[PDB]
C-alpha cells in the first residue's frame, strides 16, 4: 500500500459512477490574484490529511464548452482539482505552459493560506495537470520541466514534439479519433510516439471523438474515468490498486508501456 492512498478498493463500477467516495465543494478564484485568469477549485469535504492537486486547463478559441467535468469528478476520488476558466489572457502553447505554472504556484500557496478552504489539504509535492488542445501542448511542455508527477493531455495541439520527447512525468494522452482541429496523426499520435521510454505512458484514442472528446460530460465518460482517474491514483498517490485498470468498444487505438514499475 501507499501512505497517500484514499477511498475503497476500486472497481470499474466505482470508477464509472458519477462521483467517487467523497462529497465535493467548490471555491472561485479571482483573475486579479491568480496570475492564470479565473478558476474554480473543487475539493472533497469531510477529509483529513494532504492530497494530490491537479490543474485542469482548456485551450481552444471559440470553444463551445470546456473541461469542467473533470473538476468534481476527479475531486470526489480524493484530489484538490482546479479548473481554469475559458476566457483568459493566454492563447498558444508557450503561454499555456506559463499559465499552468502560475496555476500550480497558486495551488501550492493555498496550502498555507489561512483563509483558504483548501488550507492544509494539498501535498505540494504531488501535482498533476490535465490540459486540452493548446492547453494539452502546454501540459506536455510543463511535463518536460520536472515538477509535475502526472500529465494527461486531452486532444493535444502543438507545433513540435520537442517537449513530448522530454517528458519527465507519467503521461497519458487521450486522442480523439475524428479530431479535425488537432488531427491525431499530426498531434496526439506523434507526441505519444516521441515520449521517453523512462516514464509510464499510455495512448487512448476515443472512437468517433471530435476535438472535444476528452473533456468529459458527453458519451465518453466511462473510458475517461477508467484511464484518467486511475492515472492520477497510480501516479500522484502511488496507489497500486489502480494498476489493474491500466495494465474497450469506445477505444479505437491503444498504446502503452505496461507493466508500470511500482
Ligand atoms: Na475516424
Amino acid at each position: 500500500g501507499s501512505a497517500y492512498q484514499r477511498g475503497p478498493d476500486p472497481s470499474v463500477s466505482f470508477l464509472e459512477a458519477d462521483r467517487g467516495q467523497y462529497s465535493v465543494r467548490s471555491s472561485r478564484v479571482s483573475s486579479l490574484v491568480s496570475g492564470f485568469g479565473g478558476g474554480t477549485i473543487y475539493y472533497p469535504t469531510g477529509t483529513t490529511g494532504t492530497m494530490g492537486a491537479v490543474v485542469v486547463i482548456p485551450g481552444f478559441v471559440s470553444a463551445e464548452s470546456s473541461i469542467d467535468w473533470w473538476g468534481p469528478k476527479l475531486a470526489s476520488y480524493g484530489f484538490v482539482v482546479m479548473t481554469i476558466d475559458t476566457n483568459t489572457g493566454f492563447d498558444q502553447p508557450p503561454s499555456r505552459a506559463r499559465q499552468i505554472n502560475n496555476a500550480l504556484d497558486y495551488l501550492v500557496s493555498q496550502n498555507s493560506r489561512s483563509s483558504s478552504p483548501v488550507r492544509g489539504m494539498i501535498d505540494t509535492n504531488r501535482l498533476g495537470v490535465i490540459g486540452w488542445s493548446m492547453g494539452g501542448g502546454g501540459t506536455l511542455r510543463v511535463a518536460s520541466e520536472g515538477r509535475i508527477k502526472a500529465a494527461i493531455p486531452l486532444a493535444p495541439w502543438d507545433t513540435t514534439s520537442y517537449y513530448a520527447s522530454r517528458s519527465q512525468a507519467p503521461t497519458l494522452i487521450f486522442a480523439c479519433e475524428s479530431d479535425v482541429i488537432a488531427p491525431v496523426l499530426q498531434h496526439a499520435s506523434p507526441f505519444y510516439n516521441s515520449l521517453p521510454s523512462s516514464i509510464d505512458k499510455a495512448f487512448v484514442e476515443i472512437n468517433g471523438g471530435s476535438h472535444y472528446c476528452g473533456n468529459g460530460g458527453s458519451i465518453y465518460n466511462d473510458v475517461l474515468s477508467r484511464f484518467g482517474v486511475s492515472w492520477m491514483k497510480l501516479h500522484l498517490d502511488e496507489d497500486s490498486r489502480y494498476k489493474q485498470f491500466l495494465c474497450d468498444s469506445q477505444i479505437s487505438d491503444y498504446r502503452g508501456n505496461c507493466p508500470y514499475l511500482e
